[PDB]
């Protein structure tokens, strides 16, 4: 029973999973390819899958969870389907690069340019571009180190972290340092994922343990089965 902050409503029970590894962007390295036609075909597949993914999310978000995020996800689905973006990626393939490095090269080049701007509303969107790159790399890896169902435990939560996670398996999130008004908190509410924040917690300890995350009341339960069996044997003697 760890008291904590309700960031997104819902209830979930699953094994805790800590991703203490580097993000997908930072573990891509420059790799040579002798098959230019294939790497271009792998890129058009990921761009279309990611654009389709953003297409349904904005279609779903329009009902209830945010109209703002439905609009932002709508614009990014158009950015993902823009041929100028694909030509930027094909230009790196013609240099003899694999699709993963081509995504890392283009995204970081444009994220750097956005971070250098003085316009306030464009400056802060440099992180969104890295998240889109993280999602692009997510669909390249699909040609399963996660549990069947898990609750994400972490010290920080950002858009880049959620972008390298499968939705079907992610049923809850527990953050030790966070702000319930951050961009990541806005996304989990839009996606309907129970989420708790500001929780005195050690992500390295909740790993590989069954957890119950309660986003309505801001409660986290570690190891519910002993507590259940104790109450059950209590009623038997009653």
């Amino acid at each position: 029973r760890i008291r904590a902050l309700p960031a997104a409503p819902g209830v979930a029970i699953a094994e805790g999973w800590q991703d203490a590894t580097l993000p997908l962007m930072e573990q891509v390295y420059q790799a040579s390819t002798l098959d230019p036609a294939l790497e271009r075909e792998r890129l058009t597949g990921a761009l279309e899958e990611a654009a389709n993914e953003f297409r349904r999310y904005s279609k779903r978000f329009a009902a209830g969870a945010q109209k703002e995020t439905a609009a932002i996800f709508d614009l990014y689905s158009h950015l993902l389907s823009d041929t100028r973006l694909r030509r930027e990626l094909f230009a790196e393939v013609d240099k003899g690069s694999v699709a993963e490095w081509a995504v890392k090269t283009v995204i970081e080049k444009f994220a750097e340019q956005f971070a250098a701007l003085s316009d306030n509303y464009l400056k802060e969107r440099a992180g969104d571009l890295r998240a889109l790159g993280q999602r692009l790399l997510f669909h390249l890896d699909d040609a399963n180190a996660w549990p069947e169902r898990f609750i994400l435990v972490a010290d920080e939560l950002s858009a880049t972290t959620l972008a390298e996670l499968p939705q079907d398996r992610l049923v809850g999130v527990v953050v030790r340092d966070g702000a319930a008004n951050s961009q990541a908190a806005i996304m989990v509410r839009a996606l309907g994922i129970p989420t708790v924040m500001g929780a005195d917690i050690q992500p390295s300890v909740l790993h590989r343990r069954t957890l119950i995350v309660d986003g309505y009341r801001g409660e986290l339960l570690v190891d519910p089965e002993p507590v259940l069996l104790q109450e059950y044997q209590r009623l038997i003697s009653e």
